[PDB]
Formats: structure tokens, C-alpha cells, sequence
């Protein structure tokens, strides 16, 4: 069978890569991913200029998935934009870098200096309007994002979304997205935001930032990443969904294609297991494919059966 | 040692009470709640005319909790205002009753019929502002409600909220409910809406209603249940947080009570194990409290520490 993903002119050997802010954040992290099985790699949410982040603690694992409030920690465009120009083996895998400006305006700056090594080297772009008040949450901020973005970088993009959790609020989505035609993919979805984990043995929050609140991955997201990957097939057919949210086995994977996604993002199980865990995903999709007798991805991506 | 409770100027033996929509339908229900270790009992989020709700399959257990399409199946605010006035047994508990009028108008007539019981028995409402645009989630729709109903009621009452997953979502909720001085319990929170669970077996959703789609409850949703209880218990000082989502054990129990909870609710984990978990409950937190040295809940409500 393939694992084969084709869009944007390339060719992905498989539907995995890590979710932005996981193993991407500096030339070590990133090495690591162009040398694991991942089809493709993401670069951390960036900014104009270099961030530290927020004070530790800002991570903690959790039987059930994660919850961090990092702060956007980032070594700063200008890294990320020569990394893709000049140390990235494109001949390995595709590659993407998520911007992540806290304002429009910085937004713009940044997608500005991407516009001649997309042009040169093919690298993606993902806006990430989820960044810990959020873009996603206000349909006229997220309009304002994708004009500005649409008009200054002037090429194929996509867009890191927060989840949504009402169907009128997917259609809301849904219609500003469909007024982009530059916006090719949907990536579903960013950290269930603003959750609160206390350890009952010391009665304390266990990350220091905003008195505890922080983003939740891992197992507590994958029904709502789910429906997230599922609305957007059906209300943006001219776009791509990219599916993120509660990967940590093939079948998690096979749920996320059924459901409509082109690629799949593994965030808080390669926080726990390192790269490796690329090589067990292509092998467990490769398995359940074997099984259904299906031989491409695109026999079954959006096929989820509805009774 | 106590587990008691002295809120809404009544006593309650202990904090736990039902989940609206669990155990709350019929008078049969209704029963077993009242002849349950429970402090209290809320009555089914009631519409003006009955409803049989949703077809089925509606209702998914899971591994980690629920998804539920229900389609607010009710007997009518006539039959829940019959065992608010007749049936219930006051001395054993202090009655809540849910009413989910689909529209301001509906809400609005249902209220004005609540208020002479009010008056004669004590029947506290909770309005429903969480049913499956959410109202919660439109700001200007709440205030609305909010208005209407503190308009039409006159007496003292409780908001069901949605899951809220931003800062300033939690920000502009809190600044409408706080132009409201009639709402005195918050109850945080409603399921996680719109979540979708797909069987890999049979590539079949496995919920019929919505596509598939259905609010999540369970281990899915303490950390943002924790969260919205902490967020309203800070930033609405002058009213009270009940707690809502994820409760197992007395464990769940001691953290929502922790992060603000005044009165715990208990909906999936009592659809899983019947009206004997409040027995359980009561004996787990005491422990807690009792290898803790607290003898009283008001040691440590809202003292979550932070770092
Ligand atoms: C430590 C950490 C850092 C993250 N940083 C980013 C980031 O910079 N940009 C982003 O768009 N998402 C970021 N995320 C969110 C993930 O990409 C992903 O959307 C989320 O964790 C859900 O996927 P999962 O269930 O596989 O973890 C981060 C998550 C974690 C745990
Ligand atoms: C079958 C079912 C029916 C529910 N019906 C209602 C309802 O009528 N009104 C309401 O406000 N919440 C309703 N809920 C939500 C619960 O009250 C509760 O907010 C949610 O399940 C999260 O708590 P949990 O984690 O204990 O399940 C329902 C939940 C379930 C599972
Ligand atoms: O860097 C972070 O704090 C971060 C950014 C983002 O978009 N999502 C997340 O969960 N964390
Ligand atoms: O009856 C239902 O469908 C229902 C109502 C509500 O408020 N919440 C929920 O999860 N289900």
C-alpha cells in the first residue's frame, strides 16, 4: 500500500510531521525531524524577533495527554527563514515553518522575507492563528490576518486554526476561510486552550504561567480534532484539511484521514517518545490499510460513514 | 467532620448533587436521586412542550468518558413543575430545576410559571445556556437572556455555562453575568461540544444524530472544567461556582471544591454506576479531608495555590 500524500506540487512519503511548537524549535530539534520517517517537519511558531518565553515551570505530561503554556519560544524569523534557505535537505522532505506575530502587522513583516525562499526552495507556510486573545475566536480579527497575509505574501498558505466546539461558529469559520482562494490548507487543530491541571497532593497548579492555564494535548483532543478535521472537509472542499490533535498510534492516524485529513500532526505523543515514534505510525497505517484492503489514502480520507 | 454545605440559604449534607440530564428525566429518576446519599438533585433542562429528543443511537460511552446527541428529551416544564410542587420531598434535599427554553420568549414564560413554587418551596433554577449558536457563546444573546429572564423571574438564580477555552472569552462572559446581580451560581461547565467519535472498525460514526457530532463529557473535560471554575470564581466574587466535568472519585471532587466549587455535579461517571456513587463520593472526600487534617469544606474551597 501507499502512504503516499501529494499536494502543492510535492510529493510526501507519508502523512506525518510534527505539530508546530514539538521538536522543531531549534537546528538540533530540526535535524532530528529530517532524519526521522516523517514525511514532512514544521518549524516553531516564530516571530519578528527572538522570544524566551514564559517562566518554568511551562510543561507538564500528564496520563492523558499534555498541558504547556511555553510562551512562543522562538530563536526568531530570521533563523527560521535560513534554516529553509540554507540548511534544510529538501531532497529528505518537504518542509513548513509556522509564524506565529502577535499583531497583524508583525504578521506581515515576517511573511514578507518567506516570499523569495518559498519562491526558490517550495516552503510552506502555516499562519497559526491559535497562539496563547486568540485569532480564531474573532472572525473579523482572522479576516483582517488572511487580507493582510493574502496580499503580502501572494502565495499558497494555510492556517494553524483553534478548535471550535459550535457547528455555527465551523460555518462562521468556514466563511471567512472560503473568501481566501490563497489559503490551501486547514490545520485541525491547536491545544484545547486555557485548561487547569492542580495536583491534589500539594492543592498546587502544576505550570507557573497564567495561575495554571495552559493548552491540553494528547488524548483529551482527538473527538474534538476530529469533528474540527470533519467540518472543514465539508464546508471548504476547495482547501486541504491537515489533521492535529490526540495522534499517538496508526489507527488515531486512520481516524484522522476518515475524517478528512490530508496530513497528519503528532504533537504530544513526540513530546514523549522522540522520533522514532514516525517509523511505528507508518507502520501501523500501513497495517490497518493491509487489513481494509484499501491501497491509497484517497480511497478512504473524507469517507467517515454517517448513519 | 462535615461535608456540608450552607448556600442559596439552605443546608445541604454535602456538595454532590446530579449533572442536568443524568438521572433527571422522569419522576422514577427523580426518586432514586432523592433517596440517594446526594445533597442535592437537578431536574432535566426542560423545554415548554415535551420532547422524545434525539433518534438513536444518541448516547456513546467511551473509554474516556461520553459523547451524547440526547435532543433535550423531556416531559414538559408542566410535569418537572408538578414534583417541584407536589412530589419532592424538601426535607430530604433542596430541589434544582434546569429549564432550556430554545428561545428568549420560551425561556421567558417557563420562568414566570417557576416563581409562585419558587416562593411557596425553595425550587432554585439553573437556565440553561449551554444547549446544543450556544447562547453562552454570543455575548450579546446571553445579556439577552440574562435580562429577559431576570425581568420575568424576579428571584435569585444560576446560569448553565459552555466550556470556555479563551482568556478573554472569560473576561467579557464574566462582565456580562457580573451586570446581572440576580445570577448567584455559575455552574461551569456543559459538555465539550461537538466533539466526534468514528468506530475504526466500521469507519462509522457512532452517534446517528448531527453527523456524528455530540458533546463530550468524562475524563475528557476536568482540566477545562477545573479552569472555568477557577476563571468565574475569580473574576465573579459576588456569586457562586458549581462544579461540573470530569468527577469520578473524590478526588475530581476535592479539586473542583479546591478551585472554587461551591456544589459538585456528577453526570457521566453517575450514568456509568447509578445513584450509589454519591455514597461512594461522601466516603472518598472525607478521607481526602481526613488524611489532609480538614475537618470542613470552607478549609479549602478556592485555596488552589498558585506558583
Ligand atoms: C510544548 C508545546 C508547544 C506547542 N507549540 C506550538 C506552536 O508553537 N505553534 C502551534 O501552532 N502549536 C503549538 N502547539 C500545539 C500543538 O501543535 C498541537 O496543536 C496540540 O498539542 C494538539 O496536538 P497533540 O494532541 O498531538 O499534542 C504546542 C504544543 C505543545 C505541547
Ligand atoms: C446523556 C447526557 C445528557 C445531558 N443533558 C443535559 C441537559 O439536559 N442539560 C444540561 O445542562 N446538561 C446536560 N448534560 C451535560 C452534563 O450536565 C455535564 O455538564 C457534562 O456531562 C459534563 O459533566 P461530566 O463530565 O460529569 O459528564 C448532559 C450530559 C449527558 C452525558
Ligand atoms: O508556544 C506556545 O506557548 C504555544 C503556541 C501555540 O500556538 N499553541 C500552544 O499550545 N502553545
Ligand atoms: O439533552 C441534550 O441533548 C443535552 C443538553 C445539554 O445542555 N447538554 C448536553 O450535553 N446534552
Amino acid at each position: 500500500m501507499s502512504l503516499k500524500v501529494n499536494i502543492l506540487g510535492h510529493e510526501f512519503s507519508n502523512p506525518f510531521m510534527n505539530a508546530a511548537g514539538v521538536l522543531c524549535t531549534t537546528e538540533e530539534d530540526l535535524r532530528r525531524m529530517t532524519e526521522s520517517e516523517s514525511g514532512s517537519l514544521i518549524g516553531k511558531s516564530c516571530t519578528l524577533a527572538p522570544r524566551t518565553g514564559n517562566p518554568e515551570p511551562r510543561y507538564f505530561g500528564l496520563p492523558l495527554g499534555s498541558i504547556n503554556s511555553m510562551g512562543l519560544p522562538n530563536l526568531g524569523v530570521d533563523f527560521y527563514l535560513s534554516y529553509a534557505a540554507q540548511t534544510h535537505d529538501y531532497s529528505r522532505k518537504p518542509l513548513f515553518l509556522s509564524m506565529s506575530g502577535l499583531s497583524v502587522e508583525e504578521s506581515v513583516e515576517m511573511v514578507k522575507k518567506l516570499v523569495p525562499i518559498t519562491k526558490e526552495k517550495g516552503t510552506i507556510l502555516e499562519l497559526n492563528l491559535s497562539a496563547p486573545p486568540q485569532v480564531g475566536y474573532d472572525f473579523d480579527t482572522t479576516r483582517t490576518y488572511l487580507q493582510k497575509v493574502s496580499e503580502a505574501y501572494g502565495l499558497p498558505f494555510g492556517v494553524k486554526m483553534p478548535p471550535y466546539f459550535d457547528i455555527a461558529h465551523f460555518d462562521m469559520a468556514a466563511a471567512v476561510l472560503n473568501d481566501f482562494p490563497l489559503v490551501k490548507f486547514i490545520t485541525c487543530v491547536n491545544s484545547i486552550g486555557n485548561g487547569l491541571v492542580i495536583d491534589p497532593a500539594n492543592e498546587t497548579v502544576v505550570i507557573k504561567p497564567k495561575q495554571g492555564f495552559g493548552g491540553l494535548g494528547g488524548k483529551y483532543v482527538l473527538p474534538t480534532a476530529l469533528a474540527n478535521v470533519n467540518a472543514f472537509f465539508r464546508r471548504c472542499p476547495d482547501k486541504l484539511v491537515f489533521g492535529c490533535g490526540g495522534v499517538y498510534s496508526g489507527e488515531e492516524a486512520f481516524l484522522h484521514i476518515l475524517a478528512g485529513a490530508s496530513m497528519v500532526q503528532v504533537g504530544t505523543a513526540l513530546h514523549d517518545e522522540g522520533p522514532i515514534i514516525f517509523a511505528r505510525l507508518n507502520k501501523e497505517l500501513q497495517e490497518i490499510m493491509t487489513n481494509k484492503g484499501y491501497k491509497t489514502l484517497d480511497e478512504f480520507r473524507g469517507r467517515v460513514k454517517t448513519m
